[PDB]
């Protein structure tokens, strides 16, 4: 379906199993989409559950709009799409960058559409290295994504899967070409601009006072050898900040290990889920 | 151009050609798309022909609806097609499970809607061992693909098409990395929910009631070494059931063999459909 | 962003910057899509330009239709674009096929559309051998690119972006497999029949006439070991005909140089945007 935001955007997102199923929504990291979510969806379906899943704005099948690409504007869209279908009770799993959106859109939601929320290998509280956060990254690794991004998108969508988004960088690790190929296409079919912008948007947005108006029950999980989102200035942090948080560490695995290890990670998700 | 279905569920398709030529429509296979008839298109322009090739729904550039991934909904989506169209004396070609939509559309179509249909390495009339098809493929084959495709859909897509889709894992075959990609290309733009409930609606539906129905001419074409459609459990017992069939085989030719082998192929489709 | 031309033809467009932006438009290449610009919109979108760029009906996310593939239609669909944008003193830049529609529609726009245009490794005025035209290209090099189009459009698709497009055959040359797997991706989602037709609109077209009518300032850039467009029956003589042209060769770049070597190209055309 699609869904038309206050500024105009189509958003564009799926929306499968029983109607009155417990709906479990799906928020995609950077720089892909919903068909991110392939293994869970279908993980979640034959548990019984309705699962929801859209392409943030400048972002797979979605418009490409010149403005709106900043967390304010992604959880607003969120927003739009909870109210367009009535939502109530879902709960709500973010990856990465989706992590930060379901953070603020959870933050501000209206009573009653949300129950619990999943951050997985997620951005918050903070990533840029300041003078709040002595242990996060230099401003300089984001500007050198910015600049290889700008210089040849399609080059550096296969070096990112290739290297540490999946830790095929690794030795020994089981490599798949297929997990490698699928992220570049989401990639390649989202927004230059949106893709370049969002950077920003997920290293630099401190969600610090989001974290702290949550009531909801948080899982937060994370692999220790995340070469995307560091581990030790995330995971352990946002845990602290929550007032009802499980943390859960994966040791040795990677930022997208929903899709190199879907047999670890969906039995702890199903689990609290269920909780 | 797209027609709605009634349930609201939104088909695209191609119409190309002169508006006032003869109609062929195309239905192409698991787990792909209107594109996949590139090759046969162009050809049957040249000849002066109509032609038509729609996504199946969940595939391609279709709408990826929660439900209706079954053979009725299938052939009653291409009735809205072919009315919304008004076609009248069309050809039907369909390829694997594209031969089983065409086998329930035809056998239900308006009288005057279709001339003449052929079934292309097709699945009719049932491929699962049953009670009544005991030289059929075990279910397990079956429980297999459905793994494989929720596990790694992306990986899984890889191994089909290198494999025994186009026979390209035989000795002395002739690979086309091409063929290989836009397979994977076409199957990744499709919905995971759609492919994964397709398994069971082309492998376990009987056509037996379809393929008595039908009365106009059948060409039944399909190659001796098809790896995914066995040959003797679906040619020979298809056109013996149906009332005016040919049966043409196609000696050492793999299940995708409209794409490998086109020039030999291509001859005999323009012979029926002039015929 | 889409516009429906007076045949019902849906065109998809972007448009991104700043609304009192200086409209810079971007006519990409066959066959491919406004996904080949990423890198020069980015570029001009850092320099406060508004940045525009469409898919050519047949191709990218544009409708697939029966006709109207050739360079007049082009133009008026072109046209109806920057009428329903209102553009006003417009650049207008052309990248090979891309250029033949810029010359046919600059050379007809409305009064205070166009302001100037860039005419990259662009067609004109004629490709094809001729008496009036004897260092063209024979016919037979053309009907090789259609048969080979015709037969096995996925593999053909690998080949030229492997080859000649991007220099890659040169000993020494600096591959990049993004660049090869990204043009592929392009031309396999837009439509075979155009892409198919498009070859004799871009080859055959003759726009002397065209280049006479144009009195806006015009930069003709093209590299001068360009394997798909010869250099010398195109960039020289499009300058020549041209009123107030400036010619810059770009000795042993590509026909794709605007990819290739972004950090050539994009200073100089900045410098003719800023004169």
């Amino acid at each position: 379906g699609t869904v038309t935001t206050s500024d105009g955007t189509n958003i564009f997102y799926k929306d499968w199993g029983p109607r009155d199923g417990l709906p479990v929504v799906f928020h995609h990291g950077w720089p892909l989409s919903a068909d991110d979510w392939d293994n869970q969806m279908l993980f979640f379906l034959s548990h019984g559950y309705r699962v929801i899943a859209h392409d943030r704005r400048g972002h797979g099948r979605s418009d490409q709009p010149s403005t709106g690409h900043d967390m304010d504007t992604y959880a607003a869209d969120v927003a739009a799409l909870t109210e367009a279908l009535d939502l109530r009770g879902a709960v709500h799993i973010g990856h990465s960058t989706g992590g930060g959106e379901v953070a603020r859109y959870v933050a501000r939601a209206e009573p009653g559409r949300v129950a619990k929320a999943v951050l997985v290998s997620a951005v918050p509280p903070v990533m840029v290295k300041s003078d709040t956060n002595p242990d996060g990254l230099p401003l300089e690794v984001f500007d050198e994504f910015r600049a290889a991004l700008a210089a040849n998108r399609a080059q550096f969508y296969i070096d990112v899967p290739s290297g540490p988004f999946y830790g095929f960088n690794r030795e020994g690790a089981t490599v798949s070409q297929g997990l490698i190929d699928h992220w570049w296409l989401q990639g390649m079919m989202g927004a230059a601009n949106a893709h370049y912008e969002c950077i920003a948007a997920f290293s630099e947005t401190d969600f610090t006072d989001d974290l702290k108006r949550i009531d909801v029950p948080v899982l937060v999980a994370h692999g220790t050898d995340d070469q995307v989102v560091p581990y030790a200035d995330a995971a352990p942090k946002s845990a602290e900040l929550l007032a009802n948080a499980t943390l859960k560490s994966y040791e040795g695995l990677p930022h997208g290990m929903l899709s190199t290890h879907p047999e670890v990670l969906n039995p702890d998700l199903l689990a609290f889920v269920k909780s």
